[PDB]
């Protein structure tokens, strides 16, 4: 019933553009929206986010997360490991690659979502969420070496899956960090499944 | 270690702006980023709220109440938690209950309220509170709920059982050409992983 009529470029940077979207509302009235898009999409989606489940015998299972300075936020954020999918890369391959670059861990694919939207009232950005298990007892994950690209500076924070929400809330209270909404949503549902 | 040096306006619309952000990297080198922000944020602790609405009825399985709407940035329909921006002077909790009633017709009870969490921190400064709300679906006020959408708001309600959320979302994606929100999908995935 609703659809896009036209998209006007307002401003195009190197990485991001701002458009004015004209669309038909369901009453038959024409309306406008200010929309953000990335300039980098080619792909199934802009990026991947990895849910990395660190499995070590006789330990609690952990979810592996990353802490980095985020210039749009003006501060440090706790997130799932994540990055843009390279042209001609599969989401699964982007997931293992980003996980290794950002954390040093080598994981196995468990499942892969369809393309899911990041903030659909604002942008067209999408990701695949890729669940990955990490056999923490294997020798390649003994001393994981993060291989960060240029300008990436990532700290690794592993938190137990069974208390994830309480651990994140503690980090916020004590560290003045911002937790990512996807991370927080995941943590909430671990608690709510009960 | 890292911090913002300057934020230069590139382009400002009615609702969204783009900025050139200069920051200090942990090596001591100046770098730039292209940053998106909303123009609507005042003294709110976040831009918006998203509501996790747990519909509870005797002799029924718990349902998660979701909304489907056309999203001009996406050029299509999206399935999301009920959500909206926080009005000036409004608490996150009040915003939540208000947006839930407006979008779904249901009158909820606050359960929990998250700290401000980031929507897409590599791109934007946008933040929300995630507000968990229970809905007593045996209460007569919640018998035949009618959405009171605002001007230019056109929302469908979709209530799915919590105990099968991920499969039910996958079945909707399989039938109809729509995008699930990343927070919804992350919450559904944790329900499975628990
Ligand atoms: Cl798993
Ligand atoms: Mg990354
Ligand atoms: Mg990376
Ligand atoms: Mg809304
Ligand atoms: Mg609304």
């Amino acid at each position: 019933k609703q659809y896009i009529i036209s998209e006007e470029l307002i401003s195009e940077g190197k990485w991001v553009k701002l458009e004015k979207t004209t669309y038909m509302d369901p009453t038959g009235k024409t309306r406008t929206w200010e929309s953000v898009k990335r300039t980098t999409r080619k792909q199934t989606a802009d990026g991947v986010a990895v849910i990395p489940v660190l499995q070590r015998t006789l330990h609690y299972e952990c979810i592996v997360l990353v802490k980095q300075f985020r210039p749009p936020m003006g501060g440090y954020c706790i997130e799932f490991p994540a990055g843009l999918i390279d042209d001609g890369e599969t989401p699964e391959a982007a997931a293992l690659r980003e996980l290794e670059e950002e954390t040093g861990y080598k994981g196995d694919i468990a499942e892969c979502s369809p393309a899911v939207c990041m903030d659909p009232g604002l942008s067209n950005c999408t990701i695949h969420i890729v669940t990955v298990t990490i056999n923490g007892d294997d020798a390649e994950n003994a001393r994981p070496k993060p291989k960060p690209g240029d300008g990436e500076f990532v700290e690794v924070i592993s938190l137990p899956k069974n208390d994830l929400l309480q651990r994140l809330d503690a980090l916020v209270a004590e560290e003045h960090l911002t937790v990512d909404a996807r991370v927080y949503s995941y943590a909430l549902a671990l608690k709510h499944a009960n």
